[PDB]
């Protein structure tokens, strides 16, 4: 399934800065590379040096309740450039490495300037670190640190731009700097001159260790006017492989070539592609491709040069508004995406300013499409995983501001949160945002409510995902998707609702768990000593707590879920008076998508002993709702449902004993309690509510002191089909098959007409002439939480869908657009004692069973009948 | 009805600022004060003067494409304060007067320090101001402007905290400043010393204008140790006016008394009440009210104090969080709120960070609740309309951060800006979130697409609001709620939808429109000659344009809406090949509040002659829909409805004559096109979604060139009650009644149980005993489309209903939890020829007509019934 772009929790690292030019992500330590540090500082001017801040994470650190980036000042310099890191000292910690005295622009080259220097990272994090030199070259503008020529050294690239003011014409050398042995002496470093080049604006690194072997040492990839350019050494000499020229001179244009240039992943290679910015500071994007099946890496195939978008002119300067390219997983689908760093433009212009996101979404053709990440000025992007351990990328940029060039509003740094949940504030209760646990591939946990000696955290989950979990302590519930575990008895599974009037202990018994196909949105009910430890005896012990993490929003940090007693909520009007029954809201469930569409609503509840919370049969507003007891005050509290019809019944003085009782025990959940058609559609009332019985939540009877109070949470879910009644006989697997018809000699097979994907295709028996037309294949799967299945086609993915409307006789083709429900493309499974299996629809209450079926005994066209057994029978041979 | 909040949309007026004490709006001119700038600074320190920076509002000007605040130097001083402003020039532009040279804190006080002076306004936006000095006294801490002892001169009102450093306990002069005749001579203003008091926090004013005629010249209010403290003057002499002493002292505490005040309006009065915060930098929230009846104003009145919060301990310095508080009417029902700064806390809190909302909840008892408006730290605030010329209030605040003392992190100043809607994107579509019609007092207009020769512009309206059209131009379509206007041909109303199958023009043909008693949220197209002139021959010619306001989030400003063709977008399917047929999305339109329910959800589409957009019946998702056309290419495009049945009618190959066809013409709404019962709630598939005929859009027949496109916006709506059919007579008009059983002598009338509030009440037929038991009041009022009624208890609000289920013979009840779409509480009236009315419930299938009936002929109790004609005609007397 092709993976969805994440969702983006932007925060504020830094605001209001003087200028900006640079950020980095910076990892303290060298060992480990989660939640780093990020680095950044603009050019500075002639009247004020530039504080090269460090920012500290204060994710970094676990149990988190900052926001703030702490600024550590790790210098002070004279026009600082461009910088990198490595641990030159060899003790862990990462050191940085800093060009500066570069001049205030390329007309004002400091002939005496491009200083390269690295400053000692101590260990700690106090400021002002030990700065040493490096090296000197005028014009310095761009290095990385790696090992090129040398493994048990740091060794530093390192390119101006130009050699001397104005000076567009003369090429700089390509300048490679080495550690010495002890490179705590203040003494020069040595050095290699590995070629020259022409206007190099960016230099990036291919580490050894993402060749999978095919490199011994690091490869150097130069964009520049000469174009984007690759270095490399062997272990005996230096040679070069060219990529592309890049954007093709004009006349009067002192840039041409290229100003950014990046190496995208794909899948097993690490040089899919590489990715262009055109020329310096220029508007032009373009990525270079090689031919399918050509060897991994750049060197070994020959590249050429698509042009994908140029973003608008070029001011009389010549310039434009792209600074960087950058390449990173962003979806988490193991191939890289890339993003386009935007200065802004002049008058403003949107189209010009933040990131542009690219995805390769067609790998044959290499086609891409881009979307829009951010929309304030991006001088310069890092990304890093900022907040947590797994491997979600976040995106960090600070913003484009040089004063006499060009300057945005406000230049600061924010970082771009990824996450698969967001949180927001309406009033009293909550939003929560989310992705498609189906085309997500990023596990997101978030904490919300500390309650009931529980802490109560929202989970989606990628498809197969695995949560671990802690054995027999911890509970889940399902809002969408399937989650599953083993132990002993074998396999269990949870769905958003179990089976009509049954009961479902949420007690995961296994150390981890793992989702379904389609993934899995659920509620970890965590083991909280926060929270108080049951019996519960009043509500002061059961106070709730505001667990959102530090990086959401601060409205939501900020809320308190007291709560209130029914007899008190606005919508109460005189009922429930001198009743222990107490509610908290509350949590909304949407998907994050265009759709906007619902998941669940959620908000809980508590009953005192003896108390009932009233009967009632949600003729107010729709939804189909699953209640999961937390604490059982009594361990006989639960929900009772009248069996009476609703004429007969006095909701007032309700006569106990025209109801049924099923006890919720302590973290169990319940079974739909709405009347349901028999294959599990709700019925519905005439104001378009599912309808249920009379029902209520009734506490267990008896002495109200000691008190001990039910908790439950309720899940308000639109409208769903369930299971069926009565429970059909489990008689197939599912699996690839092939659907045939007839006996020994004379079968056939159901087919979608000439495989086509089109909306609306009819489905046949195609005649198996021993020719060899070769019978077509099926994909049938299960519906989680109903009784019944779907048929798709194993090639296009079109649904066995009758068209509509389901009647004796009907028509019947292959659809990607199904009805709600799934109303005519689900299908309840028979198997005769010969073993022949029969689909039939959701029985509506006219129309009588109706199976697929042929209809005669050239191509036999199918439809869904009732009179015939046996134009209904299906042979399934497994295909594949 | 209650008035709600409204809602806010934050805007960073200015970020990363070193620090932050003062906010101040200041309109330029000193003639109008709408859309002013905002004036803001620090207390600066020894080494860096601070920069008392004026911030340019870019809403300033209307056709606004700015966000940003543009900064302008006013002056660059030595510890800074407090100020104030005033047309000291009589110029017509507004002068700073501003105190400084404080000294760095209390226990750093300047002894030659305390300066007040004048910054003149030039008249343009330049920076730098010529200063003069109006006078000094150590310690000067607060002042304010206005007309104190005379009207024809501007007078300052200053008051130094304390005199001296660390001394807390010798109280300073409240000083009087006049302006000379020339204040453009540097020379010395006249003085007076007008009382001494102890540690006075703040100055407030209550202009001479506000006070309706009681005092002719300006009311002095002053927080202080001594308490809050009404000093004015009348022509001849000061007087003062205890309001009351606030925090009472505690021993080894030199602060109590109080830190602020300020004067709330109630109603017709400036003065219902007067709202402090105690002590100096305190955490206690307190209100001083009068008792009922009170003269208008502060001096006739005796104050009582009553707290109302404490926040929380004192630190070793006995201080705490609460800078400052200010009234506002917030919500704009003529009642002012009250609003508290929040300095932040140590450790941090957001209880004690922001700004808390305080309502006057109950008139006769003073209660008041509090909500949290902004949870980052406010030193200061300043309310006024920030963005349009209505009367909302927006929320300006600059950080609390002082080094040394106490500082919150990214020390800045934003406003809040009060609207009703507020747009975020979602990914290729939009979030409205609007507010309840109902209970704004606040027009709100927001322009979101150019289209079609129109701006497509979202309007909420308060009730009985007006909105100024463009004659025979302007055109609306009502999304909740109802509008109205009147030309020669009388009223016109309009609804979300029409009568089925009907056609109804959206053309405004009066200069003003007006909002029904439930207000009204509408799509106003208001004429645009930027987005092209019908006929439209091709796509290019209906480019659409993003025109969210500067005010709106970035992400959403920066957002296209391209036109892409049905044939390709993902969800076609093989499907619409080869047709000028295309989509534009879309805008999702849902309510702000915890219920976050749907309004709407809007797109786009056009279709080229001879186009059909496919018949199909929404079988896929459950919505009303309602389509208004903006461009008829042919003057001939509609849509279609099948007359066959389902089974009737191949989509495919559609049969014409099966159909019927309405022309919607130029900005015309068609009625509903769905299957209806036949008092109007839709008809429900086995799949829950609204129930269809097949339908489509079919554009004019003939030639495809010249081209010419239909475009119209489609209004998905969530299950409502339309329209009945076939339409009743109109009987009855709305109105108070009595509602009456019987004959010229023996009569009875419709009464709730006891006038009991709670759901549930029984309803009756009291007998009229001559006694004197007096007939009950009934409120009777159509609802907006349909044709059925509801009677609401006059005096509770209850709606007369019946129990559940509705069967021959259910009891009649009161309640305010009435079922989805009326289904109970909703009548058809017919009227005999005698003049009686009857009642009836929308009919089920089963159960026959059910009236509203007594049933005998001590009370006589209510009942539902279908049997008899007699026990169910009421007579209608007007009541009051
Ligand atoms: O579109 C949908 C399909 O399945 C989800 C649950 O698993 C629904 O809740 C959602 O609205
Ligand atoms: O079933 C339920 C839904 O709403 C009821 C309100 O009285 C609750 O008591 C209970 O959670
Ligand atoms: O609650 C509601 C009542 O009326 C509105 C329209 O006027 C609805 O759309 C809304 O969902
Ligand atoms: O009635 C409608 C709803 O969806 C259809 C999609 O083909 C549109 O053509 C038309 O706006
Ligand atoms: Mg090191
Ligand atoms: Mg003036
Ligand atoms: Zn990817
Ligand atoms: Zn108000």
């Amino acid at each position: 399934q092709p993976a969805a772009l994440p969702l983006f929790q932007p925060q504020l690292v830094q605001g209001g800065r003087p200028d900006g030019y640079w950020v980095e992500a910076f990892p303290f330590r060298s060992d480990s590379s989660k939640c780093p540090n990020i680095i950044g500082y603009g050019l500075g001017t002639y009247d004020m040096k530039s504080d090269i801040q460090m920012l500290v994470n204060p994710y970094a650190t676990t149990n988190n309740q900052s926001s703030s980036w702490t600024p550590v000042p790790l210098a002070k310099l004279d026009f600082p450039v461009a910088m990198h890191y490595a641990d030159i000292t060899k003790n862990g910690f990462n050191d940085v490495i800093i060009t500066d005295q570069y001049g205030s622009s390329m007309d004002d080259i400091w002939a005496y300037g491009g200083r390269v220097s690295w400053l000692e990272n101590p260990g700690e994090l106090r400021d002002n670190w030990t700065m040493r030199t490096i090296g000197h070259s005028p014009g310095m503008h761009r290095l990385k640190a790696g090992h090129f020529t040398r493994t048990d050294r740091v060794q530093v690239v390192a390119v101006p731009i130009v050699v001397a003011s104005s000076d567009l014409t003369t090429p700089a050398d390509v300048i490679i700097f080495t550690a010495p042995d002890d490179p705590r002496s203040e003494q020069l470093w040595q050095r290699d001159v590995v070629g020259t080049r022409h206007l190099v604006h960016e230099v990036a690194i291919v580490p050894a260790a993402e060749t999978d072997g095919e490199m011994r040492f690091d490869q150097i990839i130069l964009a520049g006017r000469d174009g984007v350019d690759c270095l490399w050494y062997d272990g005996a000499r230096w040679q070069r492989h060219l990529v592309g020229t890049g954007l093709p001179e004009e006349r009067g244009d002192p840039y041409w070539g290229a100003g950014s240039a990046a190496v995208g992943r794909v899948g097993d290679d690490y040089a899919g592609y590489i990715c262009s910015a055109e020329a310096f500071h220029g508007n032009t994007v373009s990525v270079y491709t090689k031919p399918a099946g050509s060897p991994t890496g750049i060197v070994r195939a020959e590249w050429t040069r698509h042009v994908l978008d140029v973003f608008g002119p070029l001011n009389g300067k010549h310039t434009g508004s792209i600074h960087q390219v950058v390449c990173a997983d962003i979806d988490g689908d193991g191939e890289d995406e890339f993003l386009v760093a935007m200065m802004g433009a002049d008058p403003p212009d949107f189209q010009r300013t933040g990131v542009w996101c690219y995805k390769l979404v067609d790998r044959t053709n290499m086609k891409f499409s881009k979307t829009k990440v951010s929309s304030v000025s991006a001088g310069r992007i890092a990304t890093a995983n900022f907040h947590s351990q797994g491997s979600e990328v976040d995106i960090a940029t600070i913003s484009y501001s040089v004063p006499g060039y060009f300057e945005s509003p406000n230049p600061s740094i924010n970082v771009f949160l990824s996450t698969g949940i967001l949180a927001e504030r309406l009033d009293e209760e909550v939003m929560l945002r989310v992705v498609r646990a189906g085309s997500t591939r990023f596990k997101t946990e978030m904490e919300f409510l500390d309650v009931a000696g529980k802490k109560l955290t929202l989970v989606v989950l990628p498809p197969f995902a695995r949560l671990d979990v802690e054995r027999n302590v911890s509970g889940v519930k399902v809002m969408a998707g399937t989650v599953c575990w083993a132990d002993e008895n074998g396999k269990h599974e949870r769905v958003p609702a179990t089976r009509p009037f049954g009961c479902e202990s949420m007690i995961v018994s296994a150390d981890y768990l793992e989702s379904g196909e389609e993934g899995a949105i659920l509620v970890l009910y965590k083991p909280s000593s926060t929270s108080g430890r049951p019996p519960f005896r009043s509500m002061d012990e059961l106070v709730a707590h505001n667990l959102f993490p530090a990086y959401v929003p601060d409205s939501v940090r900020a809320m308190k879920f007291p709560w209130v007693r029914c007899a008190d909520r606005p919508w109460a009007h005189g009922r429930f008076k001198d009743l222990d029954f107490f509610n908290l809201i509350g949590f909304h469930v949407n998907f994050a998508d265009d759709s906007a569409a619902v998941l669940a609503h959620v908000q809980l509840w508590t009953a005192g002993i003896g108390v009932s919370a009233g009967f009632h049969n949600h003729v107010e507003a729709s939804f189909c709702e699953i209640h999961a007891c937390i604490a059982n005050g009594t361990g006989r509290g639960g929900m009772r449902w009248a069996t009476v019809p609703d004429a007969n019944f006095n909701p007032d003085s309700p006569n106990l004993e025209d109801t049924e009782l099923i006890v919720v025990p302590d973290m169990h959940e319940h079974g739909p309690l709405w009347r349901t058609r028999p294959d599990g559609h709700p019925l519905l009332r005439m104001n378009d509510t599912i309808d249920y019985p009379w029902h209520a939540w009734l506490a267990g009877a008896g002495n109200p002191s000691p008190q001990a109070f039910d908790v439950w949470v309720a899940f308000e879910f639109p409208g769903f089909e369930t299971f069926s009644t009565p429970p059909p006989p489990r008689v197939l697997e599912p699996g690839r098959y092939a659907i045939r018809f007839g006996d020994p000699h004379q079968t056939a097979s159901l087919a979608l007409q000439k495989n086509d994907a089109t909306d609306g295709t009819p489905v046949l028996a195609l005649l198996d002439l021993d020719g060899g037309p070769s019978p077509q294949a099926w994909n049938i799967s299960h519906v989680p939480g109903t009784d019944m299945y779907e048929i798709a086609h194993a090639k296009t993915g079109s649904l066995v869908c009758a068209r509509w409307p389901p009647v004796k006789n009907q028509r019947v083709a292959g659809t990607h657009s199904p009805a709600a429900m799934g109303l005519t493309s689900r299908w309840a499974v028979t198997k005769n004692t010969k073993g022949q299996i029969t689909f039939r629809l959701p029985e509506a209450p006219d129309h009588g069973p109706l199976f697929l079926s042929v209809s005669a005994i050239d191509a036999i066209p199918v439809i869904v009948q009732g009179d015939s057994i046996e134009l209904s029978a299906w042979s399934l041979v497994p295909a594949n």
